[PDB]
Order: C-alpha cells, then structure tokens, then sequence
DNA sequence: ATGTAGACTATAGTCGACA
DNA sequence: TTGTCGACTATAGTCTACA
C-alpha cells in the first residue's frame, strides 16, 4: 500500500510512545475507538485528516512538529 | 470545520493554480474524480491520506515540499 | 497493553447531467 | 471551468468480545 501512510503510522507510534500514553488513553483523548488506532498503527490504515487532527490533539502536539518529524522521517 | 482540513485544501489549490492545472487536469493526474476535487478545494470535505497522497503525486509535488508549504500556511 | 475478527454504521469517493 | 445535486460503491471508524 501507500508510502506515505505507514511513515505517518510509524511517526504517530514514537510519538504516542514518547509521552508514555497506552492505545486506549489516546483513543479517549482522541475521541477514536481503540481498534482503529491499532489499525492504524500496526497495519497503516487509512484515516481522514479529521481523523489526524484528532490524533495530533490527543498526543497533545503541534500539528507543525508532528509535519516536521514526519519530514525528517519522509527523508528515508 | 477543522482547521486542518482548510489548511489543506488551500495548500492544494494554490498548488494547483500555480502549476495552472484544471481541476479536471487534477482529477486526472490523480485518478480521482472532479467533483471530489470539488468538494475538497471549496467546501472543507475530508479527503484521507491515501487520496492526500495521490493528490501530491497528481501535483507533481514532493510529499516533502507539501508538507514544508503547508506548514508555512498554518503559521499564519 | 495489544491484535484481530466480524457485524455494523457513517461518510469517503464514483459517476453522469446541467447551471 | 468549475460547483452542485442525486444516486450510486467503497471503505473508514465503531463496537463486542477473547486470546
């Protein structure tokens, strides 16, 4: 499937990790159902970008540092 | 209205207005169709990723570069 | 904590026509 | 050239439940 997903993927987990937050605290936070953040994580599905803007609000982060990482990463 | 959302159809607009593609144009470049292109540019609906991704590639956009863009557009 | 399965519902996307 | 309307198909995002 799609490159970009799976980096976004892997850049919400570090992060998520990071912060020291478990699968269901940030689903709460987020407003997401526990299952779809597995989904997301493990196997990159797809989500909408109301989706992201959620998620970025539920680590708690900047929607500009998430994008920044996610450059860094991008860069392999 | 997410914030995000706006912020991203702006991005893709002014993308596409400096490249001088059409919509169409758009629509084809990134098998995806006019009227969703529609929606997306003029009245905030929720694209994903995976079309977010086709989107920069029917651009010819670097994911990098889009994300770089956008960034700026937020800071606003 | 996390992964996954399946039934389900809401909304992401397709398409064809016409201001 | 692009927005909108309406009826489509496709899937994202929920929920219960068990290893």
């Amino acid at each position: 499937e799609s490159f970009l997903l799976s980096k976004v993927s892997f850049v919400i987990k570090k992060i998520r990790l990071e912060k020291g937050m478990t699968q269901e605290d940030l689903a709460y936070k987020s407003n997401l159902d526990r299952t779809f953040i597995s989904g997301i994580e493990r196997n990159s599905r797809n989500l909408t970008i109301k989706s992201l803007e959620l998620i970025m609000k539920g680590l708690e982060v900047s929607d500009v540092v998430f994008f920044e990482m996610l450059i860094k990463e991008i860069l392999k």
